[PDB]
């Protein structure tokens, strides 16, 4: 049994290399919209009109 | 020359029997409108979608 104390735990080894790439589907934090503003009619039926 | 004094002319003679009718290409006074509230964008390009 060997004791864990204060001094025992050490910093993890992150791996080196070239930085790292964005790899998500879609941009999160880059991303710009174009807004329309939809009525209370002419329910969403079809996405291509509307974009 | 006959003179034309105040009691001379006499009122237009209208013809009699059955009452006219309506023969206006629409209704005017009768006209029931249904109403949407177009936005400022989607100009009116088509009138069938409208209806």
């Amino acid at each position: 049994i060997e004791p864990f104390l204060r001094t025992t735990p050490r910093p993890l080894r992150l791996p080196d290399g070239p930085p790292c790439s964005q790899r998500s589907k879609f941009l999160l934090m880059d991303a710009l919209k174009l807004s329309i503003e939809d009525p209370s009619h002419e329910g969403e039926g079809i996405p291509l009109y509307d974009a």
